[PDB]
């Protein structure tokens, strides 16, 4: 069994390599590294996403998110108040500023722990799910917006047309800026290219594994857990590596720099955090291997995770006992 350790594992393709999106993914997966949960793509170093970030201020954040956090320093919840619009031009001065900016730090190492210590005290504010694409349209490699579709991966698999669409969205991030443990809706891949700025530090448990997570969440959150089942669909749990190592949890981390890809795989639960102002795009995907945890991903039906029109298609078809029940969550 390759990779049996489940290290999060760093490619590094050549140009040739980097023709064919699907095929690398199955070579990653040929040398163990979906058993992370998480893999690292460098580009080839000839590769750009496009020519210039010069012209982007002018993207608009409709609803920033102020992420409120309560409980303890590594084990706490997060809520999303939603604040004025900005520009992407407002929101990196504000990421600058004072109140907001990156500490002064020795390295990457210190700057996680003062992240852990002192997430709580404050409130970030973060701009994501954008829909929309930094990519160039002349960029034919790894162009999160040309990507083959979900849906037409599960048109060939299975046979079934099914509506919905799949497009990038578009994460604007400054310190602190925080993304709680989950997995990937229908516990999908997500690859995430960092456009620009400061990095993002990730965590992530082994997909084998991630029942443990699960666990562990029940008894750090029990009340959230009385409320639903499958509550980390939500997005608003944090737990810090100290205590993952307190409570025996197998997990791995890695910082993504701006240039550098990051895959996350079905059921691999990840978290993480921004170093400073950056902008990031991801997306969800399938390959064949997806169809068989889509159709054992768990689901909220309490109602709050409320999720889009294309992920009710994948509910019908491939869990339709639980169609009926989830959809009265989501109407
Ligand atoms: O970048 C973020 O805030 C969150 N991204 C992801 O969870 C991802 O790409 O799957
Ligand atoms: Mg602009
Ligand atoms: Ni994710
Ligand atoms: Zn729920």
């Amino acid at each position: 069994a390759q990779n049996p350790n489940c290290n999060i594992m760093i490619f590094h393709p050549t140009k040739e390599e980097f023709n064919d999106f699907d095929k690398y993914i199955a070579y990653m997966e040929s040398q163990g590294a979906h058993r992370a949960g998480l893999a690292k793509i460098i580009p080839p170093k000839e590769w750009k996403a496009r020519e210039t970030y010069d012209n982007i201020s002018e993207i608009l954040i409709a609803t920033p998110l102020q992420q409120v956090a309560s409980g303890r320093a590594g084990v706490f919840t997060q809520y999303h108040k939603k604040k004025k619009a900005m520009t992407v031009g407002e929101y990196r001065h504000l990421a600058n500023s004072k109140k907001y900016q990156t500490p002064p730090h020795q390295n990457f190492e210190d700057l996680e722990r003062k992240y852990w210590k002192n997430r709580i005290y404050n409130s970030p504010i973060y701009g994501a799910d954008i829909s929309g694409s930094l990519f160039d349209e002349n960029t034919k490699q790894w162009n999160l917006g040309h990507l083959g579709t979900i849906q037409d991966l599960l048109e060939k698999e299975c046979g079934v047309v099914i509506e919905g669409v799949n497009t990038p969205y578009l994460y604007f991030g400054m310190w602190k800026t925080t993304f709680a443990w989950h997995t990937e809706d229908m516990d999908l891949y997500s690859i995430n290219y960092l456009h620009l700025g400061e990095p993002k530090t990730w965590y992530v448990v082994p997909p084998e594994h991630g029942q443990r997570l699960e666990r562990l969440a029940r008894e750090l959150f029990p009340g959230s857990s009385r409320g639903c089942g499958a509550f980390l669909r939500h997005k608003v749990a944090l737990i810090s590596p100290t205590v993952l190592k307190e409570n025996g949890i197998p997990f791995n981390r890695i910082t993504q720099e701006a240039g550098e890809f990051m895959v996350t795989f079905p059921y691999g639960y990840h978290a993480g955090f921004n170093h400073g102002f950056n902008c990031a795009e991801a997306i969800n995907f399938a390959t064949p291997r997806w169809i068989d945890y889509g159709k054992m991903a768990s689901q909220c039906s309490c109602g709050e995770a409320r999720v889009t029109f294309s992920m009710d298609a994948f509910v019908r078809i491939l869990q339709p006992e639980r169609y009926d029940l989830w959809k009265r969550g989501q109407d």
